[PDB]
């Protein structure tokens, strides 16, 4: 059994592709893609956009065990990701597109989420990359909001004003979770797919995903 894509990377599996992974020292099993053809491989996705459309305006308990299809759209699910972040050490790294054929990235040299009953909340540290000098992640990481779980520090509803699950603060900087929009629907959009710090508010991306790997 497999606690990651990194833990299959180091047995043979050199080869992009959904694998099964099993929550830490249980019996329960998970479905991940795993990158393993790029920056070294060993790379767990937790979110991935590029449109399969998969409608993200899910439940709090769909966003705890994850939806959508692993070879396309889809969240892996917060309580697998809390457990293995809190095994040991993670990175995250967030990789984006635009429509006019570029990208770019973030990545956050430690990366952990809080156990449920702290509405996993986010912990990121030491930001790099090209998609910001600053976190588009609220900093003094927030609690996990759904649109029946308001957890943000907003009067407000974020999650519900958005649309998706996120980390959002009085909403906040980003939201790859929201709305899908297509080319020449994606200015000037507080509901779509956002990540500040890159493309500024309004744009809405065109794919973004999100994956993690230990210090390997
Ligand atoms: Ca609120």
């Amino acid at each position: 059994s497999f606690r990651d894509c990194a833990e299959v990377f180091k047995s043979g599996h050199t080869t992009n592709g959904i694998y099964t992974l099993t929550f830490p020292n249980s019996t329960e099993e998970i479905k991940a893609y795993c990158d393993m053809e790029a920056g070294g491989g060993g790379w767990t996705i937790i979110q991935r956009r590029e449109d399969g459309s998969v409608d993200f305006q899910r439940t709090w308990k769909e966003y705890k065990v994850g939806f959508g299809n692993p070879s396309g759209e889809y969240w892996l699910g917060n309580e697998f990701v809390s457990q293995l972040t809190n095994q040991q050490r993670y990175v995250l790294k967030i990789h984006l597109k635009d429509w006019e054929g570029n990208e770019a990235y973030s990545l956050y040299e430690h990366f952990y989420l809080s156990s449920e009953e702290l509405n996993y909340r986010i912990h990121l540290k030491g930001l790099t990359g090209t998609a910001g000098k600053i976190s588009s992640i609220s900093q003094p990481g927030n609690d996990f909001s759904t649109k029946d779980g308001d957890n943000d520090k907003c009067i407000c509803k974020c999650s519900q004003m958005l649309t998706g699950g996120w980390w959002f603060d009085a909403c906040g900087p980003s939201n790859l979770n929201g709305m899908y929009y297509p080319q020449r629907q994606n200015t000037n959009k507080a509901n779509g797919i956002k990540w500040a710090a890159w493309k500024g508010s309004g744009y809405s991306l065109k794919a973004t995903t999100m994956m993690i790997r230990p210090a390997d």
